[PDB]
Formats: C-alpha cells, sequence, structure tokens
DNA sequence: CGCTCAATTGGTCGTAGACAGCTCTAGCACCGCTTAAACGCACGTACGCGCTGTCCCCCGCGTTTTAACCGCCAAGGGGATTACTCCCTAGTCTCCAGGCACGTGTCAGATAT
C-alpha cells in the first residue's frame, strides 16, 4: 500500500463508511473502545 | 479634407479552472397488470334571439379662410464630458463563533408486556 496508517474518530467513520470501505486493512486499532459498549448504536 | 500622432480593438501565447463522460450506487416511482368507480360521449328534445328587408330622419363630411404652431435658423453661457489628481473601501481570506441537526447519553419514573 503506498501510505500505510490512517488515523480516525468514531463519528467520521460511522458517516465515512462508505470512502473507508474502498481500501482494504491488514490489521484494525480501536481506541477507548468503550464507545462502542451500546450495540443498539448505528455506531 | 488628408496627413502624424497618441491610443485602442483585436491577435497569439498561457495555464488551470470548469466542464461532461465515466463509474458505478441503490432509491424509488415509473411501467404492467388487474380491479373497480362513475361519468364521457352520446343526443334527443325544448323551441330561439341572430339576421332578413321596411320606413325616416341623424352624423359625417366636404368646403372655406383665419391664425396657432411645429420645424427651423442662429446664438446664448453653464454644466457633462475627458482627463489628471489622491483617498478610501471592495474584495481577499482569515479566524472566530453559534444555530440546526444528528447522535450517544442514561437512567428515571412514568406505562404497560
Amino acid at each position: 500500500a503506498p501510505f500505510h496508517v490512517v488515523i480516525t474518530s468514531y463519528q467520521l467513520v460511522v458517516q465515512d463508511v462508505k470512502y473507508f470501505q474502498r481500501v482494504k486493512w491488514q490489521y484494525m486499532v480501536l481506541d477507548e473502545a468503550q464507545a462502542l459498549k451500546s450495540s443498539s448504536s448505528v455506531r
């Protein structure tokens, strides 16, 4: 891949997923993952 | 009375902006197909208030010759243009900052599975 690691936040990712899925990743890093505690969330 | 001169209108180079074919997505009302409502085209059937020539005087018109006026002649002097002089605010673009909308929040206290 031409550029390696991308830095993001949950408010962007829940809208931008359609763009991010245009590129594959080897590994996912998910920081303060308690942001995902609600399975009811759109996030 | 047709030149020389001081300036554009128009021509060639430039450079990146503003198109229009992708390159698909995926949301949706268009197209297909029966179902079903009710009135459109059909249409008698009542009988008419536009037009056809009598009788009689009204309005428009031609003619006439005054005399006001528009088209025109030239000049009058002050205010719009052509151009220089200088002062500011229109646009750039910036960061600040806040209303509308979306979303997680959460857990409470009002309602029901």
